[PDB]
């Protein structure tokens, strides 16, 4: 409701404020296992994601059932785009955590690793902005999982275009960049799908996410 | 040169390059079994793949790439391309999937529903044929582009993004010609491209269940391109 009256600037500021912190993996630096560190990290990241999602404009207007469905579909995509975003300044490496920086040598699992690296390289080449990044995350949340959702998605599109226009991009450059960003989301969906496979080759259930949202 | 075309030239090229609608095996044993229907769909897809290569080679910019890169794009995109074609054919048939004119099926059920929802989505958006062929070309060029390598490889990936930008210009031009406002233009462009992520999802789920007891090799795709 109120999310549909939000301006582009208000949408950006809201998403920037809802942004989760960068968490550390739990290991002792005084000491001389990887999948355990990632699992522990992803579990703590999940808690912050639920609170982030609740602060995404229009999301709370949805029924509790629809909120869970979106999170169930998007959670791995959200984690992955976050990883890719914070790894953007580290070519050839993935920054899972500030104290957990890995290259493909240490790295299902190499296939996904390379796809993650390629996305990070793509973001860096496009000079993806933080304001654009938070918009993409919100898009992933709302799109991966109907009328209200699509109105909000149109708002985020307006927000992206407004950001580009403010940055001095021409009208042609605006829709081109918009297209480039949204097409990357297809690769992110692909990575998540491949990712789920290897997670069933050893995940928050519907009830788990419902209980977290209620809290 | 694909980058020299105009929006109208691009549309005309894509429309002319459209593959034919094929028929599945005539008069199969009905009712179907799980095996017999998969046999029909497999035979149909195999014959469709032939015309897809012919189509792909006529997509502006595609033949400019090395044969190796062309195969890689097809490897990543072929199922997506088959599925969006299916979704397009099924638009005027609510609740049904038109795999072929002689194979219209109503309500692997999960993928069926995802395909129905995508078809209804295209129907609700009033997707145009001109828009459709643009989206299909985008899939071909984009689905495998994020997995390239040298200076030559840098030029290859760079060339693809330019053609992709060109198709974006073409989609926008179609929308502006239709009379849509600039706001409606950016919004509709976004809606169409977000659907491509769903098509990716259905393709991945499709690949999964295909490996589940039920894919064209590099050598096959390469040979057909050379043929
Ligand atoms: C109860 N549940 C919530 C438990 C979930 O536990 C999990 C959940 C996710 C993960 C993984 C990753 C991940 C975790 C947090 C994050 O901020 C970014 C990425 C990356 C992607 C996937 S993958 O396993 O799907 O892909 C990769 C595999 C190996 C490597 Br190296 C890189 C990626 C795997 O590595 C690991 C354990
Ligand atoms: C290249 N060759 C070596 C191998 C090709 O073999 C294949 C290739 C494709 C297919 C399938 C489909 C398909 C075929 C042609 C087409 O124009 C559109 C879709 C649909 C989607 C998938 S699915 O089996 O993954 O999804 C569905 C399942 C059931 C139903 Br009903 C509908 C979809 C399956 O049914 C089956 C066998």
């Amino acid at each position: 409701s109120l999310a549909l009256s939000l301006t582009a600037d208000q949408m950006v500021s809201a998403l920037l404020d809802a942004e989760p912190p960068i968490l550390y993996s739990e290991y002792d630096p005084t000491r001389p296992s990887m999948m355990g560190l990632l699992t522990n990290l992803a579990d703590r990241e999940l808690v912050h994601m639920i609170n982030w999602a609740k602060r995404v404009p229009g999301f709370v207007d949805l029924t509790s059932h629809d909120q869970v469905h979106l999170l169930e579909c998007a959670w791995l995509e959200i984690l992955m785009i976050g990883l890719v975003w914070r790894s953007m300044e580290h070519p050839g490496k993935l920054l899972f955590a500030p104290n957990l920086l890995l290259d493909r040598n240490q790295g299902g699992m190499v296939e996904i690793f390379d796809m993650l690296l390629a996305t990070s390289s793509r973001f860096r080449m496009m000079n993806l902005q933080g304001e654009e990044f938070v918009c993409l995350k919100s898009i992933i949340l709302l799109n991966s999982g109907k009328d209200h959702i699509h109105r909000v998605l149109d708002k985020i599109t307006d927000t992206l275009i407004h950001l580009m226009a403010k940055a001095g991009l021409t009208l042609q450059q605006q829709h081109q960049r918009l297209a480039q960003l949204l097409l990357i989301l297809s690769h992110i969906r692909h990575m998540s799908n491949k990712g789920m496979e290897h997670l069933y080759s050893m995940v928050p259930s519907y009830d788990l996410l419902l209980e977290m949202l209620d809290a």
